[PDB]
Parts: structure tokens; C-alpha cells; sequence
């Protein structure tokens, strides 16, 4: 029995933190090799992280990154982020339950992750990358915040949400959460790699 499920109810509103530019500082670091293996079941990425220094940027990164078939499409952005969310992807339904008397588009939306606490707070967090520069990475976040505001503010009023973005570009990251360099850099030196990869995978 969890105790901090007992608590009085904490205000049923949207809080959306601002959104903050983060630049990378990756000065000339080991990137390591790495082979596409063909696999049964889409493929694994065989990557020298041997290569790698201890506690270098990238050492998240698995010395072998399976990509299941149904998963290839969407390589890029979440093998970026793979180290923040196992899977992306969970409808607002599967948290909240319909909202109205009646099921509409909104229940079925999936943002990439729905967190619920204790404590009786939901957490919203969209992922996205862009080949362009830092204003497009800002235009990004600032489509996934209008993409899913209207369902967030929806549902604040079934439990607190507070709805987080991070926009991947390949000099830094725009995002409200409150990040490291080194943290980062981690999602940059991933999606770096990830772009990499991406270029093979299209051609193949
Ligand atoms: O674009 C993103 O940032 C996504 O997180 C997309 C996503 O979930 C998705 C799922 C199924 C089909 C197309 C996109
Ligand atoms: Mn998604
Ligand atoms: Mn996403």
C-alpha cells in the first residue's frame, strides 16, 4: 500500500514549462564504427562501442541496437532517444479513459511517453528531430506542443499534466526540460549516429 496516493488533490491544470535552446558541445570525439547485420526480424546494428572511452559521449549507446522490423521507419527518432524510453508511443485512452460520454480522435492520440506518479501528476513527453538548424528545431517543438495541447488541456482537468518537448538538431537540442551538456550531448551524439545509420538504412 502506497502512501503517497493519499494525498489532497493537487490543482487539475496544464503546466507547460518554456522552451529553452541548448547548444552541443561535442569537441572531436570518438564515434564508433559500426555494420548493419541482416537479422530475422528487421535488423541489429553491430557498433564498436569498444571504441568508445568510458563516460564519453554515447556510452548509452549498446554494443548491439536491434531495430525490429516494425520499428525501422521510426529509427531515427527513437534510436536518438532510446535511451530515454524503451518504447514511444502510449494513447491517451490506455491513461485517462475516454474523456467525453463519447470516444473522439483526441482518446487515441499517442505522444511518445504518458508518466503518471504516485503522487497523482502526468508527465507528457514528445520527441522529434529535424535535418535543419536550430529555428527549425524550435518550430518542431512548437508543432508537437500544438499538436497535443488540446488533448493535454483536455485531461488536466482529470488529473495534472505537465507536457515536456526535446527537438533534436545537429548542433543542439530545444527543449523545457532542464538538461546538462552532458545530457545534451548524448541526445545529439545519438541522433548524429542515428543520421548516419539513416543513410545507409535508405539506401538498403
Ligand atoms: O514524429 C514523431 O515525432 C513521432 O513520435 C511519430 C510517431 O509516433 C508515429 C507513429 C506512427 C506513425 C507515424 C508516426
Ligand atoms: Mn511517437
Ligand atoms: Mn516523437
Amino acid at each position: 500500500e502506497r502512501i503517497l496516493k493519499k494525498q489532497p488533490a493537487p490543482v487539475r491544470a496544464l503546466t507547460i514549462h518554456p522552451l529553452r535552446r541548448y547548444e552541443s558541445s561535442i569537441y572531436d570525439t570518438p564515434i564508433p564504427a559500426y555494420v548493419i547485420k541482416h537479422s530475422s526480424d528487421g535488423v541489429t546494428i553491430d557498433i564498436a562501442t569498444s571504441e568508445l572511452a568510458d563516460g564519453q559521449s554515447g556510452s548509452t549507446i549498446q554494443p548491439f541496437e536491434s531495430v525490429p522490423a516494425q520499428n525501422l521507419t521510426l529509427f531515427k527518432h527513437d534510436f536518438t532517444f532510446g535511451h530515454l524510453a524503451d518504447t514511444t508511443d502510449k494513447k491517451f485512452v490506455e491513461v485517462f479513459g475516454v474523456l467525453e460520454n463519447r470516444a473522439d480522435d483526441s482518446d487515441f492520440q499517442s505522444p511518445d511517453m504518458i508518466i503518471e506518479t504516485e503522487t497523482g501528476h502526468v508527465y507528457v513527453v514528445e520527441f522529434t528531430t529535424t535535418m535543419g538548424d536550430a529555428n527549425s528545431a524550435d518550430l518542431a517543438a512548437r508543432n508537437k506542443i500544438a499538436k497535443y495541447e488540446i488533448a493535454c488541456l483536455d485531461r488536466s482537468a482529470i488529473k495534472p499534466i505537465s507536457l515536456y518537448i526535446i527537438a533534436v538538431h545537429f548542433n543542439g537540442v530545444v527543449s523545457n526540460l532542464d538538461l546538462s551538456d552532458e545530457e545534451v550531448n548524448e541526445i545529439v551524439f545519438r541522433f548524429r549516429l542515428a543520421r548516419d545509420i539513416f543513410e545507409e538504412l535508405r539506401e538498403i
